[PDB]
């Protein structure tokens, strides 16, 4: 049984790990390879601040809500493990700010100690008059991807720096199952009009007194098109750029100023923080995640493809659930081959 | 009108600032000098992490409850000021962990978003079954002391490195009012049996993923004789040593281990944190702060003395109220001399 996983992002590696943890014992020849064009720290996952929070509105597929909750419980149960430092995982609390009162999220009971903002708390943010406060988790991709890589390598999973041209290309060379975790660039392997790039830009500043995250929201501008501040381990992430359909992997001066004046007005103490870096990424935007199988009628036989892409701006938040779901789908494939 | 402030701690410097802010315009000859045996970073104020939290039990003097609340409001009104980073001031949330249920604190409404710990939150800490959660302030002493110094110097307040031997020594050289902010060493100038050293020891470690404070409580051992973790700007403070009557300004290997074993069992992720430093300090313990005037019938005339010491392990937490109160006592002195 030869499996080929396309994509070294959080979705590809975590999926590869789950599939191995669940079926390495029950498949004698379970050979898993990872074909990826870019590896950490050159993936969209590395640019993400890594905060756990789903979109404020309920998803078109309710399974995602379960996937988010499965991931949060998974990561939380290791927030205090000895190797939590290696995963880039830790607890963090912060504010969600609005202009007008809006309805509680569906994940109010997934995060810890969710509550409305006290009037005294809203006085520190004059431009906003309503919001929440809660404790959540940050899973920094740079560390998490490197941790996943060390586990896959010690499990015999080999890695190859290689751009896949088509699914048949992999099938022809012997792959039995193709796990498509190719993110925003998925259309190049099988055209998908629902997948589009949610371009984002962030800068990382040195502001170690920042102990809370501050996510601001403006329904007119769109989600994450508003200032936000997510303290990381070594640096503080400043963001608020969400440009749909822009394929420019290049830091734009205008967005730089947008991020700066927005966060400096939200946290005036930021004016005297040194800028450490700036990066751009593409949220794999899609009306809903595409986590499903597909029988590829290519060549003499059928190669089994399982898609996992289109996680938008919550890839780190749901990655575990999607991985477990993709592992299930892999299992169902084994039963149909009658080797389970 | 010559004033002399003995002590360059948080109380000595903040009091010297309040006195100048209020009476530099109504006293033509207001010449203030600061006599201190040690200056930053060699004072007890430097050893303290700087967290704002009063003792859990109500104070034997109900004024201090107002002083604590005044300082908090004051500091909170500058948390987003541009020079907040200069003061070492920033918001921070955290936990107070208890083995058993205990009554709420008097300051429950001073801090932001006070609440009890959710069952899920208490599952992170097996050794504790009840606790609080709230947002508070940290005023790092090393920065705050340096900030006060810059304000006082630019106001003409001259500093001198000098060990005062007696109140009469200062009065004989021309002092009109003496502001006694000499802290735990106050006894050497006027014997006080209620003032005793609450020796403490802390170590500062590099664990930038720590975003919350974790204060442990055990009534048997006594307050602050239990593990606590307070993330600062550049480092995390690990403490839990409160030894009454110990005058040894020396790091003790036994207290080192007690601090490490305690905090590592409280936060397992700490076992892989590099130890940056270790310091010993003496809380100026007293049944209640001594903030009062006293006519010293010394020499030909009476030199006015005003005491401000005995703040124990909450100096940073009340320092501002005490400075404002010592400014009032300075005013009444101005009225009595009939130059107000
Ligand atoms: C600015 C920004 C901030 C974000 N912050 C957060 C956050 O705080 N919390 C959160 O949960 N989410 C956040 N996100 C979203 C998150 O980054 C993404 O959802 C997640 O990184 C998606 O990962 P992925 O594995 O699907 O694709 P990405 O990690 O890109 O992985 C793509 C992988 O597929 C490979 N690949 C693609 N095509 C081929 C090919 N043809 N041949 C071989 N290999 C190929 C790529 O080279 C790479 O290996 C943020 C996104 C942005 C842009
Ligand atoms: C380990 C530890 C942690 C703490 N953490 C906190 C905390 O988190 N939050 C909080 O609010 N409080 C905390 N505290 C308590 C706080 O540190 C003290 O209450 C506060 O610093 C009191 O300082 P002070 O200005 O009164 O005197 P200290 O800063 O000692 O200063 C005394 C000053 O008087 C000078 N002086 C003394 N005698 C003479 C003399 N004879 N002649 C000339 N000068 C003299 C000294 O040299 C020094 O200049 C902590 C204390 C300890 C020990
Ligand atoms: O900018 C983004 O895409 C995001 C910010 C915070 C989360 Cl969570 S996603
Ligand atoms: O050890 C101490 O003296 C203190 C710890 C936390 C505050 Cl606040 S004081």
């Amino acid at each position: 049984m030869r499996v080929v996983v396309i994509g070294a992002g959080v979705i590809g590696l975590s999926t590869a790990l789950c599939i191995h943890e669940r079926y390495h014992s029950v498949l004698q020849p379970l050979d898993i390879k990872v074909y990826a064009d870019r590896f950490t720290p050159l993936t969209t996952t590395d640019v993400a601040a890594g905060l756990w929070q789903p979109y404020l509105s309920d998803p078109n597929n309710p399974q995602e809500a379960d996937w988010s909750q499965q991931t949060f419980d998974y990561l939380l149960s290791h927030v205090h493990s000895p190797n939590a430092e290696n995963l880039g995982l830790f607890l963090i609390s912060g504010y969600n700010l609005f202009h007008e009162a809006i309805p509680d999220p569906s994940w109010k009971d997934t995060v810890l100690g969710f509550r409305k903002l006290t009037p005294r708390e809203l006085d520190m943010f004059p431009d906003y008059g309503y919001g929440w406060f809660h404790t959540s988790l940050i899973l920094e991709g740079k560390n998490y991807l490197q941790w996943l890589t060390e586990r896959l390598t010690e499990r015999g999973v080999k890695f190859f720096q290689r751009k896949v041209e088509s699914f048949e290309e992999v099938a022809r060379e012997g792959a039995d199952v193709i796990v498509n975790c190719t993110g925003v660039w998925a259309g190049a392997l099988q055209r998908d009009p629902l997948l589009q790039p949610g371009r984002g830009q962030i800068m990382k500043v040195d502001a170690p007194w920042m102990k809370h995250f501050i996510l601001t929201h403006d329904p007119e501008r769109g989600i994450y098109n508003s200032p936000y501040i997510i303290p990381g381990t070594q640096t503080v992430t400043l963001g608020g750029i969400f440009q749909l359909g822009n394929w420019s992997e290049l830091n734009n001066i205008q967005d730089h100023n947008t991020i700066w004046e927005g966060c400096c007005r939200l946290e005036p103490t930021l004016k005297n923080a040194r800028i450490i870096g700036e990066r751009t990424g593409f949220r794999p935007v899609r009306p809903q995640i595409r986590l499903e199988r597909e029988q590829l009628r290519t060549g003499p036989s059928n190669t089994e493809v399982i898609h996992n892409y289109g996680h938008g701006g919550y890839g780190l938040t749901i990655h575990w659930g999607c991985a477990l779901e993709a592992a299930k789908l892999f299992g169902r494939i084994l039963e149909e081959k009658k080797l389970s």
